[PDB]
């Protein structure tokens, strides 16, 4: 086996095609299936799988009681076959704790899990399934990491971190790991104001990422980085059309190095793929909630401050309930390109479902395709009155 | 590994063994067994599975109900281990739709799964396992596919679709796949008026597929592809031993070349094997309903007008509920000739049995011997009030 | 991979040690356990495994009711991991039927099973996981098999069948295979007078099988193969000590060439090691029902008719259900010798226990030891009230 | 494959970084969990997994009453991916009995269990998954052995067995096992007066176990092997910081050759790390029962008579329940240092939490860190409230 190296371009995304989904609420209801939050997916040379933040109880069980909790001991990352839901039975547990991200090197996987108290939190960086290296809290207040893959270039995997703050300046750091060893980090960078769960993904071009700023801005931070170099730089996506949630309407000018204002301490993890004409954002339907989810074709979103969208696709209805949404590909794909793809996380139960005593999710999973596709939406499917 | 090449002929058939039967019904009173329909079964090199369209819930799951309906979000194309019954953990999910075909070529296997509202559908060929080529809906009106195996020679799989009316003219097209790509496509040619669900198996000969004719006809069409030319032929079993469901009482003169009249906008899924004196068909014993199964010799069937049978099988009592049925064979299993197998759909719940709110099915398959076995019946076997 | 050939001698039995017990009857109280009868234990070149006949149904499940049927079109031959109950999830269908053997001859695994009516069953072959050859009934009345793993030798593996009366003259035939291809079979000879469910195992002098003789006898039938010119003779075990079940009293002189009498129209399925005097019986402790098990070292049982036992070891308390039992061995273990095995079946629920509707087992499982070992009981270990 | 040496010291032990967490308990209470006790963690070469002795149901049905009891023929040794929970579905059965250990030696595992009478116990001995050498009980009272990993140097891997008095002298034996086979077995020597449940761990400096002394100590007995000329030495831990359970305060001179006095009867299953400077002791919190856990680093505690703690971490609050504790290390993994790891059973129902009938556990375990990272503390987390 030879460490991946990041050759290709994107392919050309004109539409998105349905390429996973798990149903794992409405299969929960009468199985043995694992509370989660916070999933993406991943892929290894051979297999791609499903990934999230177990809670360490069935949804059916009494102990999903509470399970809108962030931050317990009874947390872990968990992998699981491709639109298979996440069962006590099929799950694979790769690390403990409540904050995570994993990627392949194209030889061997990295996993990292994030456990502790708020004011001494510790991440685990895992390789080839075993414990390697490990970094402790240095601003003691919530360290916490992308909650969807990292990407590796000729074995190099870089990690966005950020510890302090929610809601002020915090302390991001971009960590560059080999076989799980640290070989160099350092402090963010550039314009952006506030990094969290960044989504990120690689081409020739190097390693793109789509953060979220919780702090003040309704439009998102993105990150370059160079896995060679390792270096990065760091701004907001320019256009207009905003893309966190909640945010405000969209304006006629957006704004490419500070946040723009409206919403203040809050957002939600998003993506999207940066690629000139080729550019396309992910966001929610609803500027004021979680629910819906469509993609939008944006050219020049990246650094254009004027730019609008194009052409479009509906993936969940604004009547339908989303979530976290991030960035993965096959890059082990036969080809000359390498085929967009993301998944959008579809929350079900607290806090806007609240005659359940329990928050979970599925998961729905897309990728793009070079024909014009007709569209369809992607509810989670369950019936809430069924669990009463 | 070489791609499988159709080189050997049909054994005879002098009789029907069992093969495989996965009690799924029964099983899943209680346990965790998924709702399905549509099955079939298909081998790989090393191992044959059963296949078929997941509901998104198991049968016990408040989520069964409502499961008469055809094409939702929570449909899937799932696979499981030989007579296994399809449970939540044992299940491996092909790709997301409702309607699909599948088949291995004899280094990877190709899937093929349609998704979408009535007007707007697509289909996604999947090849070993990832996404390589979608397929947009050309008539606006329900794309759909066989329902069970394909089958492939040197590469190239041919698979046969149908969009637009199912009670009236249709554009049928036969696909040929390589490695999921695709390599030609053309309109049905021939006297087959109404093509839908074909039962495909290979030989020497090259691959004949058994479908129905949902508008007029109660003979069934027959499509046969050269796999090489990647041409084919249309017409309809001359016999007027006539095999779909409902249907008229068998004549003394059968139909070539246009349907044979009496019953329309109706049918079932099911198959034969055309092989001049070694002809067998299948059909529900039922001339009204979806009940019983049985399998007649019936020598020339496809060419004879005036063809009777001159051997028989009963699979599946008049008594008990029947459903799909179709083709497939082992291609890699040793000897000199392919060994014919099929599967009967045994459909539980609505509409026929409406005291329980579900619709779910268990399968059994039958492979042919050259001697002359005893015959049994083989049931579904579960208890409908048990569910109660 | 070489075909395996029997070319060790027994280990010197002078105890029995644990090998593997399932506890399957106490874990299905509260899991997806399949119910199951008929059960032994099978060998591959990495891996020993648990085989019997499912019922198509959990023990929890509303289809256990009328469990004591013993051919269904919903039984199976299953096989799961060593020590592991037979759950839904980790079972494996071998072939559907209701009668079975099965063994592997160091290159793949063959397996045998029977189904359909009484005066029209046929047995299926399997080699490698596919159908091979098949056998319809010659005297119309119940074919049947042994019940536990045949052996093999060189690729040769000889089975003993049985079809016609169970109280009067039957039509017993030794098939031999290769690669699942009947090379030869031969009606019984000798002077047993009646045989069923043979236990074989297989040793440098070749393979013996001790059977029940359902008609007439309660010293069980012995029948010594060769493989290599695939000829048979067959006797009685001579010795006084009875084994079959139930059974008259022990006289002191035992019956080498005819039934010995006192019971007829029953017994149960049992096993020996007859090795001069290393010779070895198991037999239940009741002579009324199934119930205890006992191994009896008894020097040269099979040729003297005056023999009785000088050591012995109790496996199961006559206070406890028992039920069939049948050898094996690990013909791929290290070491100068094979070592002698065995299960015993633990029936629960009807007939003899009526509270419940249901009827099922579990296993329990001993090898030799060359030590002299203190004895335990091993007793299924299910309360049957916390079933009602 | 080749056999492991042990060639690498103990890596810095600065920390304790979370390493697994199966939340079994929590899981259980609506999943198919067995019930366990005695657990531990052991490596292959390719895999680590938890290990434990099932009771042969699991914690929801019915026959998890009773469960408190230790010796029953429904319990075995079974081991289940990393992290996942122990359920019916997942475990795989190592072998049967009540007293347990099992290591890797680099080719294959062995695995040992004992089972039987209390006076008629016997040990068998299993490598690759098959039985290979068997030992009778010695003194007719309770065989029993360490209930954690065993270790191996060039394929040596040395085993403490106890026989005799749980409150008096007893026989103990040091065995040495090579493939399954028994090179030697030796009495105890040195000054250790009692021995039960030997954990151990390998380094350069050869095989360090601490026991519990069951009699008069509350300091724990250390045996000390060398793998290759298979000698030992014995004597206690001489520190005054006590880790047995129940135990009296500490004192300011501890006891290197004898029990050091205050508690009779009784003790918990516990390990150490004897590292020179870099030592580590583990202990319950509380000396009264068995609640809490925690590390505390004690320089030269094997030798220095007067040694107390300069650093330490809390692993489980006093207010929380835990249990037996052991040692294992990841001998596989790369780098220049083998990293100290171990586990803390947290028990939960009898005899402590008595409104539920059984008693079972979860696993919480930890690995050593060369940073000083940031402690939490690790509940088993279940609610004996919802069982009710
Ligand atoms: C079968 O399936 C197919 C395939 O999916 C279906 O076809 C798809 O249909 C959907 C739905 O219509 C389309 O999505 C929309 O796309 C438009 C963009 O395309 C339009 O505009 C293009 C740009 O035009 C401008 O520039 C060009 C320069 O060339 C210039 O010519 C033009 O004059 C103008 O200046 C046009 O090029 C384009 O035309 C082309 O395509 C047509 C087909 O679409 C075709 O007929 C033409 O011939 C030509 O080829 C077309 O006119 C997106 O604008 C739109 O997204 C907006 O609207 C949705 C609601 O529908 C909303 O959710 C989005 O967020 C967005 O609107 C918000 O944001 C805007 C930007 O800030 C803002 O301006 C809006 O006011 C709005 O903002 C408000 O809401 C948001 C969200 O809550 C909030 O945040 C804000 O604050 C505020 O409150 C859709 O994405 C697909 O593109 C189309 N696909 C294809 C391949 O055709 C088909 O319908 C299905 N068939 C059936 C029968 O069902
Ligand atoms: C143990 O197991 C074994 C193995 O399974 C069992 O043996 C099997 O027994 C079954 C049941 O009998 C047989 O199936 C039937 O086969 C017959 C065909 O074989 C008969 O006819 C042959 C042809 O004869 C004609 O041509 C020859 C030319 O050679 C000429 O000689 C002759 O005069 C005549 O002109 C004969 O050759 C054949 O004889 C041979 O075999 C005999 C044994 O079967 C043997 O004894 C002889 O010596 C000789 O060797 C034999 O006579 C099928 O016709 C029949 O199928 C029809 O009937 C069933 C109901 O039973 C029905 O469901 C079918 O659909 C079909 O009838 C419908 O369709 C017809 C065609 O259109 C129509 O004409 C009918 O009116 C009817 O139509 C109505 O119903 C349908 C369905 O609902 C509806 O759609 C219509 O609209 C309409 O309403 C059976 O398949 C097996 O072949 C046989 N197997 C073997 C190897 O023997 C054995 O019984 C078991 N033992 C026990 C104790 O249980
Ligand atoms: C810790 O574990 C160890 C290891 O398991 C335990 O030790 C074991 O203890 C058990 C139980 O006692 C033993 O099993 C019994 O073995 C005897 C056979 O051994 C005895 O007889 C031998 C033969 O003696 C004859 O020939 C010799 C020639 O050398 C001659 O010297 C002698 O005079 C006589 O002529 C003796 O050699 C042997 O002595 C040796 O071993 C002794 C230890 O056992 C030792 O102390 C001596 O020093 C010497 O070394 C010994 O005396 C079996 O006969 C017996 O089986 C019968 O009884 C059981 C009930 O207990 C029954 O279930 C059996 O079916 C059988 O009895 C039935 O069948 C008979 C034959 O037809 C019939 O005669 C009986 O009347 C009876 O028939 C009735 O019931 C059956 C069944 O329902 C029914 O079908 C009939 O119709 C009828 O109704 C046991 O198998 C183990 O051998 C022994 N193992 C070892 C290694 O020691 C130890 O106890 C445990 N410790 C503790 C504290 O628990
Ligand atoms: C974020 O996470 C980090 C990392 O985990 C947290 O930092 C950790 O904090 C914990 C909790 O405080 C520390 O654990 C304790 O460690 C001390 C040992 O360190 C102290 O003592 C050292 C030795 O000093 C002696 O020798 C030196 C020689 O150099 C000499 O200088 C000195 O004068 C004295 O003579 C000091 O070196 C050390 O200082 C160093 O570290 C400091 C930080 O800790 C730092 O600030 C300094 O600058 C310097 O660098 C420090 O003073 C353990 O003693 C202690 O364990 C005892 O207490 C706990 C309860 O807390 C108890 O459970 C233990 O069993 C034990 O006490 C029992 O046993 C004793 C021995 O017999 C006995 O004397 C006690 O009376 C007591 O006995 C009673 O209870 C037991 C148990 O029930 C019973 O059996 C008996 O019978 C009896 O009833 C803790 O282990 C970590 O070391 C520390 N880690 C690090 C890296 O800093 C941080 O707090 C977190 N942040 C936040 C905000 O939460
Ligand atoms: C604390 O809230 C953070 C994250 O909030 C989100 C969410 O659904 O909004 C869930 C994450 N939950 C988990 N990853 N478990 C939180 N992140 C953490 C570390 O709690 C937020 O981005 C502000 O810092
Ligand atoms: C019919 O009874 C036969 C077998 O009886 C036994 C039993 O528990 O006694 C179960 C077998 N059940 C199954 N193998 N399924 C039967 N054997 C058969 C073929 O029914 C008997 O040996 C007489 O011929
Ligand atoms: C009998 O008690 C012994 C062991 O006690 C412990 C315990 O939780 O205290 C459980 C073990 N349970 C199991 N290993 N099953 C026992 N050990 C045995 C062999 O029962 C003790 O160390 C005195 O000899
Ligand atoms: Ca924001
Ligand atoms: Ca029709
Ligand atoms: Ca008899
Ligand atoms: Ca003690």
């Amino acid at each position: 086996r030879n460490f991946n190296n990041l050759t290709k371009g994107l392919c050309t995304i004109n539409s998105w095609h349905i390429y996973g989904k798990d149903n794992a609420v409405r299969i929960g209801e009468s199985s043995d299936v694992l509370v989660t939050r916070e999933p993406y997916v991943s892929c290894d040379p051979d297999e791609c799988r499903f990934y999230a933040l177990s809670q360490g109880t069935t949804i059916r069980g009494k102990h999903s009681n509470g399970t809108i909790h962030d931050r317990s001991q009874y947390r872990a990352l968990i992998s699981w076959p491709l639109s298979s839901p996440p069962t006590v039975y099929n799950s694979r547990v790769e690390c403990i704790g409540w904050s995570s991200t994993s990627c392949h090197d194209g030889k061997s996987r990295m996993s990292i899990c994030i456990s502790g108290p708020n004011n001494n939190a510790s991440a685990v960086v895992w390789y080839n399934r075993r414990p390697v290296a490990e970094i402790n809290t240095w601003a003691r207040n919530i360290l916490r990491t992308q909650e969807s893959e990292c990407v590796c270039h000729n074995g190099v995997c870089p990690v966005v971190f950020t510890d302090g703050s929610a809601t002020g300046p915090a302390d991001t750091r971009i960590y560059y790991f080999k076989e799980g060893k640290i070989l160099k980090w350092e402090s963010l960078t550039g314009t952006a104001k506030h990094i969290e769960e960044c989504s990120c993904y690689g081409e020739r071009t190097g390693i793109t990422c789509t953060c979220k700023d919780n702090w003040q801005g309704s439009n998102r931070p993105v990150i370059q980085i160079d896995p060679v170099a390792m270096t990065h730089t760091s701004q907001y996506i320019c256009s207009p059309v905003l893309t966190d949630n909640p945010r405000p309407n969209d304006p006629n000018i957006g704004k490419c190095n500070d946040p723009y204002p409206g919403n203040n301490n809050n957002g939600v993890k998003g993506f999207s793929y940066l690629d000139g004409a080729n550019t396309w954002l992910g966001r929610t339907i609803s500027t004021a909630s979680r629910s819906g989810y469509e993609m939008l074709k944006v050219p020049n979103a990246l650094t254009d401050d004027r730019s609008k969208p194009i052409q479009g696709q509906t993936i969940v209805l604004n009547a339908d309930w989303s979530g976290y949404s991030g960035s993965f590909m096959d890059y082990w794909a036969e080809g000359d390109c390498y085929r967009a793809c993301f998944y959008v996380e579809l929350i079900r139960g607290r806090p806007k479902e609240d005659k359940v005593w329990w928050t979970s999710n599925s998961i729905v999973s897309m990728c793009s395709s070079t024909e014009f596709l007709g569209q369809w939406n992607w509810p989670d499917g369950a019936k809430i009155e069924y669990f009463l």
